[PDB]
């Protein structure tokens, strides 16, 4: 066998993790979403004004509900028993780059329209692959979203990006009967966030992918 | 952006949850259940009787299945080595108060009718929203159950209330095809609760909800 | 109320699990699989070929796909600094004993046929539930599987057999359309197995169960 060691980016992502759930107890909850009301909304706009990705539409909605539920847009400090509830919203996006999993951020997401946020993730991801991305662009994720759906998968239990307080898992689309379905999940620090309040969050969010007309 | 320090109640959970998935490695399972037979025994004793809730119900069945699966109801102590299994089954239950989440214990659930159990849940739940609960009433839980199935959600990897040795996760009543199913989840310390002996229990339970004609 | 502490097997697993989800942080993804082609492939081969098990079938394909993601067939280490990816494929498949859970290795599995495999898995099994098993047959698992779908449960968050770096949960099969599906959960270490690769693995498994023919 060939023993192989640890890298830079690999040593980072190793470390982020060994710590993330060294000190954040993970709770994870899910619902499903009648995404048919969603799915077509991109297809009509993928018709005129490419693009809006699935990643891209979600990041559009997610902030305005973290607005109602503040406990989820927050950070975990080393002053120990402490807080940082961030009022501004820069959301993280986990992408696969040939070296290892890289998180980056959408500058004030609660400001950007559908297309912009989607043109940006396009801008940064292929730039994230060619490993030419900059110090400021990977920093200050108040919250973060992980899509596996462009590969596959029903539902996962993702590990929260430290030191945020919450992460959200996008997955593959379904087709139950005869509507378009998809499972979403939520993982969080089960101390700064209850059971109930994590779930109360996903339903208010679900309701705006349920009703994009709201 | 805002700050602050860890609160009385919130801090008790903070510590409890860190010392939860800090000592106890988590294993969770999910089994689907047909609650159709259940739903209408809810709707029939909703009218000619009253109460007997989605929660208040399960609390009635669980203590007897724990009579068969002894490993599931014991609390984990100070000393490593030791386990202590308990022969007296009172279940704790997960109510969200305004002051943070709570766990009260309807005692010896094996000697109270679905009605008492579902009065006692609401009796105590109503007072839990004023933390006007007695220190006595929130004690000694051998097992615990948690209902987001009021607020929403189809699936969970929940956190065992420490020092108990497992937990059960109640969810939303999805209607697939023409009958009613809700997913259940059970997490537990996989040090004494094996791969099988977890599934074996939630598989034995799956029966009891799937025919309350028992 | 009964003390009862720790025995032989109980100690080996307790200790093995305490330390498992104590170093290795646990990310896990689920995929649903159309096993109708598999299931009918069993029954045509059961009416005449004595074998093959749900396990053993899965087990045959497993090493094939580890030969495509080098990372999942690996085992963690002493001094932190190291990782050792394994090149031969020995799949440890875990069944029940009377004392608790056991794991044993169906060794160099990429060579053996589905009939070959399933005869071995059922052999070592009835042995291990008699605790009549060699130090030999419990050697170098490069990768672990856990079928509780013989008991029930659509899914679980199975914890990786230490220090192997991936695991796979096998589950209860349910009829939908009604076609035939079950869920496939793969847990693993999130230090190496980035999100995308876990999924990229269990879409790459999901695709083989669905097309056993090309």
């Amino acid at each position: 066998e060939e023993i192989l060691e640890m890298h830079g980016l690999r040593r980072i992502i190793f470390d982020k993790m060994t710590k993330a759930k060294q000190i954040m107890p993970h709770f994870t909850v899910m619902e499903e979403v009648d995404v048919t009301s969603m799915v077509s909304i991109l297809d009509s706009a993928k018709a005129r004004n490419r693009k809006v990705t699935v990643t891209g539409f979600l990041a559009r909605i997610v902030p305005s509900i973290l607005k109602q539920y503040p406990y989820l847009n927050a950070i975990y400090d080393e002053t120990r028993r402490v807080y940082i509830l961030k009022k501004y919203y820069n959301i993280g996006i986990a992408v696969d780059t040939p070296d290892g999993l890289n998180v980056f951020v959408i500058k004030d997401a609660d400001r950007k329209s559908m297309v912009e946020i989607s043109a940006e993730i396009s801008d940064k991801a292929s730039r994230a692959r060619e490993n030419k991305l900059q110090l400021d662009e990977v920093q200050d994720s108040t919250f973060t979203i992980t899509n596996v759906g462009t590969i596959g998968g029903i539902m996962s239990t993702p590990i929260i990006n430290y030191p945020e307080v919450a992460i959200l898992g996008v997955h593959r689309i379904l087709e139950r009967e005869g509507r378009k379905y998809m499972y979403l999940s939520l993982s969080c620090d089960h101390r700064l966030i209850d059971g109930a309040v994590a779930t109360r969050f996903i339903v208010d969010l679900k309701k705006v992918i349920e009703d994009p007309n709201a």
